C-alpha cells in the first residue's frame, strides 16, 4: 500500500480517473473508517498531469465551500504530486443519471441551489472552473448511500483546468469537454464566467430530459452545427415548470452577450423554496 502524509491508498482501488489525473479510495491511517480519495499523476501524460495537479492544489486552497470538493492535505515534490481529497459515497452526477435516467424538478432544484452556491464563491473570487460536467458532479447522502436523494449533498470537483479571470479579461484556452463548453469556447473565441453557465444549463437539461440539449456526431460536427445556427433552440417539454422554462432558456443562450448573468441566476426564481 502506498501513503501520503497521515493517509494511505492501495492501487486497484479506482474510484475515477481521467486524461490527466487517476483517483484511489484510501483512508487515514489511524482512523480506518475516515475515507478519502487520492489524486494522482495519469502517467500516460505525465508532465501536463504534474502541472494540472499543481494548479488545482492552488485553486482550492482559495476555494473552502461545503459545495466544493474538500482538499484535506496534499504532497507537492519535484517529481510526483499527490492530492488527499473528501471521498463521496454517492458517486459522480454522471452514474446517478445512468441509473435514474431522469431526476424530479425539486431534485434538480435542490443539486442547482447547491451548484449556484458553489458557483458564488467561484464569482465573488474570481475564478472560473471549465470543465463543469456530470462526471465532475459528486454526490454525498449523509443519511446513507441509497437514502433519500432529498438530502443529497453536491460537491463539484475537478479544478485542474480553473484559472483566475478578472473582471475586465476574456480567456481563449481551449479545454473541458466538447458537449459541455459553450459555442464561444468550442468556436475558438474568447469567453469568461458565462461559458461555466452554459455548462450548468446543460447539465440541468441532462438532469430534466435525460439527454443533451444539442446532439453531435462529433466535436467537429457540433461546432459546425454552432456555426451553422446563429439562433439556439432547446426544445423543453411540455411538462416543465415556468421558472425551470427560462432558466434554460436563458443558460443555454448561443451568444454569451445574450446568456443568463450571475446575479440573475443566483437569485433565479427557480431556486426559491415551493
Ligand atoms: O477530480 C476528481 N475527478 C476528475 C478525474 F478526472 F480525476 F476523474 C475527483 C473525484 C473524487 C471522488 C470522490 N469520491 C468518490 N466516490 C466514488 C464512488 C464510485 C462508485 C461507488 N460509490 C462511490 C467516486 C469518487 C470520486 C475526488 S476528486
Amino acid at each position: 500500500t502506498e501513503t501520503v502524509g497521515k493517509f494511505e491508498f492501495s492501487r486497484k482501488d479506482l474510484i475515477g480517473h481521467g486524461a490527466f489525473a487517476v483517483v484511489f479510495k484510501g483512508r487515514h491511517r489511524a482512523a480506518h473508517d475516515l475515507e478519502v480519495a487520492v489524486k494522482c499523476i495519469n502517467k500516460k501524460n505525465l508532465a501536463k498531469s504534474q502541472t494540472l495537479l499543481g494548479k488545482e492544489i492552488k485553486i482550492l486552497k482559495e476555494l473552502k465551500h461545503e459545495n466544493i470538493v474538500a482538499l484535506y492535505d496534499f504532497q507537492e515534490m519535484a517529481n510526483s504530486v499527490y492530492l488527499v481529497m473528501e471521498y463521496c459515497n454517492g458517486g459522480d452526477l454522471a452514474d446517478y443519471l445512468h441509473a435514474m435516467r431522469t431526476l424530479s424538478e425539486d431534485t434538480i432544484r435542490l443539486f442547482l441551489q447547491q451548484i449556484a452556491g458553489a458557483m458564488r464563491l467561484l464569482h465573488s473570487k474570481g475564478i472560473i472552473h471549465r470543465d463543469l460536467k456530470p462526471q465532475n458532479i459528486l454526490l454525498s447522502n449523509p443519511a446513507g448511500r441509497r437514502a433519500n436523494p432529498n438530502s443529497i449533498r453536491v460537491k463539484i470537483a475537478d479544478f485542474g483546468f480553473a484559472r483566475y479571470l478578472q473582471s475586465n479579461m476574456m480567456a481563449a484556452t481551449l479545454c473541458g469537454s466538447p458537449m459541455y463548453m459553450a459555442p464561444e469556447v468550442i468556436m475558438s473565441q474568447h469567453y469568461d464566467g458565462k461559458a461555466d453557465l452554459w455548462s450548468i444549463g446543460t447539465i440541468v437539461y441532462q438532469c430534466l430530459t435525460g439527454k443533451a440539449p444539442f446532439q453531435a456526431s462529433s466535436p467537429q460536427d457540433l461546432r459546425l452545427f454552432y456555426e451553422k445556427n446563429k439562433t439556439l433552440v432547446p426544445t423543453i417539454p411540455r411538462e416543465t415548470s415556468a421558472p425551470l422554462r427560462q432558466l434554460l432558456l436563458a443558460l443555454l443562450q448561443r451568444n454569451h452577450k445574450d446568456r443568463m448573468d450571475f446575479d440573475e441566476f443566483f437569485h433565479h426564481p427557480f431556486l426559491d423554496a415551493s
